[PDB]
């Protein structure tokens, strides 16, 4: 079987990260096989010594000598620590010299939760493991390749990283699916920088077999545990809900609706005569859907789920004593019943393989095989191939740039209105939107979020007529933007519309550095970190503290891109924009399916290209207006029109100015 | 270099039509060096006899014996002839037994004309050679596959063929990127019904050297031939578009209008005080962009511009004595110099070279050693491989879904407006299309043109009141669509908004059969080219015909799917939508960049799966009225806001209701 292989990378120095099991194992096993000298990195010391030592035992037996020449290992190597990956670099030239091919396969599944359930220190530790460690190790190796006049970079992506013009939801998974997307999109902008000397691709498998303990969850895994999860995190999304929608329309508190769930009696809160019709309907659904062996069919919940409950209205917000549910009536075991979490299992292991055509599921080994020959084509860079695919699953196209205004209908939604706008540099787009809320659309007030002092008065002054009429207040939020909202919450009410452009623009400095140079000027490792923290943290921080906040509406809005800004600016919008795709179109489809209200989608100021910029003031008027018309088209509510169809429509998308 | 290749595919039987030359010839000759055995497929019996000589002599060399019982030859087949392809499946099986590899290779380089200057039986001849003959050896083959477990299916598409959720528009090559979608879109919906048992996918090479005679035209070629074409077209795009423009708004007919053009003087044309501005601003121009040495900038055209130009008019019902040009002065070689075809060759030269991120064209060898390789990968079907890409080219994102209603500004350039609607099938659609036109945007009359006289009659019973007060007229086409056009040209007046819907509702047949059937029920290849026609042909009929009469707009529509369509309808009615997006953009483009008045877009009644459908009456109101804002959206012609900018964005998309 090997025949095919053995010399097709003879020559070459390949580093692997995540190279002692799975996939990276793999791919580290067959290039060392085909003729490569391979350092694999990964954390653990043992079991990085158990595949050097399978991979140099199998070099022998198909006849390479000195074997402990042509596979090494770096143990300790944490992709998510730069320090690490620094290490990494100064081990694998000094064992092997430059480095031919960096295979950027370690990724780690995340966080596993809902973005409303996600920890910001969570989201930022995945892209710094999944995303920001691609860049760094290029950042570190490209200037070798570039010097000796070729190289390769490979990043280990997903299909659920989406595609070219797609982005694909990956629901209670935003944090991976961005960082994948990331991944790709790296790929496809660095391709014109790197080229001709270095090519730069993607894989995105489809799920592939493996250890059932580890990889990255594509594939069915764990059963009772992924079901009794699925089960626990259902109860209370449906809690969540129905508490947020009563709220919103009833005189009493968050408190004093809380206090309905302390008996913990699934008949006593549905036959309650002055429970709200939210609730008590939500009871009835709980008595009939439910297991009659199970407790959470009499019970509303468990001491494990009223934590998560109370954590996501504290979140968003709501006052409510840390103590609320100390005195909670236990549930007799079972909560769910075998029989449930068989059932739930069953349908999480159908709907995977029910996705594949060709009803089977890939090895690591078949993975890493095709994977091994598609490196050997010198001919592709930007490109994302598919090692394995074949697959039925949902996709969110994105780009699109014909629409107009929404409904006379859904823009009357908007008269006595509380809209939130978060910004700072895009100061003409933020003073034409407050405007626009404010004098035609017949909006109560504006709260203008800003960055700092200096972007505060900037406004005020813009908006001086607006703020003397205390239609447009000001807050600054720095780095705490969520503790910026709470301050919006408390003194000038809950949002409806809320539109989030990013604080900062786009970096103006080199991605590639000269072949002779010393690459000083280039984007650092630091700089790519901060860039994720400004164009891609700052919505997931927005969106996560809005949709726990109970907004109407969310428009993410990407950089913006003129006629006249760098070619460089134009790479990183468009990673920018391809990547939170991903983002918007998983927390639309998240959403969606746990019956939040929230319509979350994004505008994009970014194009693809130069020559489709406007070039003159009239140009430039029209443009301005269709970022109004956007704005307004992803923002004006779903009158009373809210169907099951018109919901997923207005979910997830994205739109180009 | 072999050693990798000898022994991957050992036991295999490959078809590879047009295999005695460029890509097709390379994987042949290395299918047959990993050991399959191979049918070469071509209509020269020398070249196929030469390349069977130099295959089987490579062979040898390499150790193969009896090597006149591994590559056979299929010499007089042209796979746009259904009977040839009959025969070459009976040759095929007759030397080998079962195909394992189908490698639809054979390609044409197609018409190479502007869709306004295309003949409708050269687009047929294309769709027959490059798409109908996939589906035709398919239909033969895969039946002996699925009853052997086991069968690939590869179809030779090209990058210019777009991706998933992306056209990619190929000015001047219409038939061909349609051709080249349908290879496609054909292997993405045909993956679930062939799976298990056979993988489909197709390869979509960028441009690839080869002999400068041959190929289907992605690389540079022929310079002084490619460029001298350019010039004699822009001359005839510029005469054509400034007459059409010059007509709408002058009382003169177009006869009077091109008799200013006989003198055949740029000077006399541009100083005549009574000509056009349209006319004498483009002699101008004419006069400035013009070589003093090259006659065409003292002389407006020659007898092969000006023949080809009254074609286009007499296409579009002008009215013109045929013997108009007899008597036109022929000016003195040069009418392009030597300067220009050669400014004009590197123009064509450079700008395929600088879409090169690699700066490196891939040669037929490199191409069809990816292609080999990633034949042996089994967990892959419904994907598209790139064996080279890295390229720098304009993309358009399809399948956008959110949007609103055009501006008022818009929607009042539709009072006392022309409206064609074209149907059959879509009575539902066209009764309130016709209603929202007359009654609520003040058209003048709607010119209903129908397949039959059945489809007639029904139009005219639901839309009677607007029959009885003479505000909608009623035409029948039959297979005569350019026919019945000029009879509305003629009684009604010329188009302003065009809406083109397919006359015929999708099949309702298997598309594919039981492993032990005869698959007598599947889907023909008869009823595949039917397919094609009604459903491809139809839209670019009407877009030809409506380009070339001065339509201000037209919506090219796709089929209905609905929550109740069958599972074969939704497969039919993607694989529509996707080929008929290449059509699309591209038509866009070309009428961009020639200055072309009309605005051509697409408007989706199909969705990629059945849970996105209304499930409702009150969702089914909601879809329809989305179809008719869609409609308008893209219909509304804009006010004299008509930029650069706006006009890009306005051509080429599609949006999904
Ligand atoms: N599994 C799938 O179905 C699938 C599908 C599509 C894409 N992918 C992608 O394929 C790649 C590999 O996935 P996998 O399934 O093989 O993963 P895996 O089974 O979890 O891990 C494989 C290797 O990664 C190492 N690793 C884990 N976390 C690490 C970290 N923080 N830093 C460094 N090394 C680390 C492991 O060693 P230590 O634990 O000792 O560090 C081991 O060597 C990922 O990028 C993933 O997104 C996987
Ligand atoms: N050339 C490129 O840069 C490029 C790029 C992307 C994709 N492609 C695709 O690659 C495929 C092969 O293209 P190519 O450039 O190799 O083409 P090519 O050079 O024109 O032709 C190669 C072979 O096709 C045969 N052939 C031509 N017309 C035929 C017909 N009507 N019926 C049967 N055989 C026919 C030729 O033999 P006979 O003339 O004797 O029949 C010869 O064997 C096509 O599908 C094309 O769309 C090409
Ligand atoms: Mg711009
Ligand atoms: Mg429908």
């Amino acid at each position: 079987w090997a025949e095919s292989l053995i010399g097709l990378h003879l020559g070459k120095v390949a580093l692997i990260t995540g190279g002692s099991a799975g996939i990276g194992g793999q791919i580290g096993r067959l290039l060392a096989l085909s003729g490569a000298r391979v350092m694999l990195a990964a954390r653990d010391r043992h079991k990085l010594e158990q595949m050097q030592a399978m991979i140099q035992s199998e070099l022998a037996e198909v006849g390479y000598t000195d074997v402990e020449d042509r596979v090494h290992i770096a143990p300790g190597c944490d992709v998510s620590s730069e320090a690490q990956l620094a290490d990494l670099v100064e081990r694998t030239l000094s064992a092997f010299g430059t480095v031919d091919y960096l295979i950027n396969n370690a990724g780690i599944a995340g966080v596993e939760e809902m973005v409303i359930d996600m920890p910001v220190e969570g989201w930022r530790h995945t892209l710094f493991a999944n995303l920001i460690s691609n860049y760094s190790l290029m950042r570190k190796l490209a200037p070798l390749m570039k010097k000796q006049g070729s190289g390769y970079i490979l990043n280990v992506s997903s299909y659920f990283g989406g595609e070219k013009d797609a982005a694909i939801p990956y629901p209670n998974r935003a944090d991976y699916a961005v960082s994948k997307a990331g991944q790709r999109a790296m790929a496809e902008v660095f391709a014109r920088f790197l080229g001709p000397e270095i090519q730069i691709n993607a894989i995105a498998p489809g799920p592939v077999e493996g250890d059932r303990l580890r990889g990255t969850g594509e594939r069915p895994g764990l059963f009772a545990r992924r079901a009794r999860l699925i089960l626990e995190n259902k109860r209370l999304n449906e809690l969540h809900a129905a508490l947020i929608a009563a709220a919103r329309t009833d005189e009493r508190s968050m408190h004093e609706l809380v206090e309905l769930l302390l008996p913990n009696d699934v008949a006593a809160l549905e036959q309650n005569p002055a429970a709200p019709t939210a609730l008590r309907e939500l009871a009835r659904r709980f008595r009939s859907e439910g297991d009659p062996a199970a407790s959470s069919s009499s019970a509303l919940l468990n001491r494990s789920i009223a934590a998560k409950l109370l954590a996501r209205l504290h979140n968003g917000g709501y006052v409510l004593p840390a103590d609320i549910f100390a005195n909670l009536p236990n549930p007799p075991d079972p909560f769910f019943t075998r029989a449930q979490i068989d059932r739930e299992a069953r349908k999480v292991r159908d709907g995977i393989m029910g996705m594949l055509y060709l009803q089977r599921m890939p090895t690591e080994f078949d993975v890493a095989m095709a994977t091994v020959y598609y490196l050997a084509d010198r001919n592709v860079s930007g490109e994302t191939f598919h090692p394995s695919g074949g697959l039925r699953y949902e996709r969110t196209p994105t780009g699109g740039e014909l629409f107009g205004l929404p409904s006379p209908e859904r823009l009357a939604e908007l008269v006595g209105s509380t809209v939130y706008l978060i910004g700072e540099h895009l100061t003409e787009h933020l003073n034409l939107l407050a405007r626009a809320y404010l004098e035609r659309y017949g909006a109560r007030q504006v709260v203008m979020i800003v960055e700092t002092e200096t972007g505060a008065e900037t406004m005020r002054r813009l908006l001086h007529d607006h703020v003397e009429a205390g239609r447009l207040m000001t807050i600054v939020a720095g780095d705490q933007i969520e503790a910026a909202i709470d301050q919006a919450i408390t003194r000038y009410g809950r949002p409806g519309p809320v539109v989030c452009t990013p604080f900062r623009p786009l970096p103006t400095v080199p991605l590639v550095g000269r072949k002779d140079s010393d690459w000083s000027t280039v984007l650092s490792e630091a700089e790519f970190a901060e860039l994720c923290e400004h164009q891609l943290t700052h919505h997931f921080r927005v969106a996560r503290k809005i949709a726990l906040s109970d907004g109407a509406s969310l428009a993410l809005v990407t950089p913006e891109t003129t006629a006249t800004s760098t070619t460089e600016q134009f790479a990183l919008a468009n990673f920018i924009k391809t990547t939170l795709h991903a983002f918007t179109a998983t927390i639309g489809v998240e959403s969606e399916r746990t019956a939040q209200r929230i319509l979350i989608n994004q505008v994009d100021l970014t194009r693809r290209a130069r020559a489709e910029e406007p070039r003159d003031p009239h140009e430039r008027q029209q443009e301005l207006e269709r970022f109004i018309e956007a704005v307004l088209l992803v923002t004006a509510p779903l009158p009373p029109a809210d169907t099951r169809y018109a919901g997923r429509i207005h979910r997830g998308r994205a739109i180009t100015v």
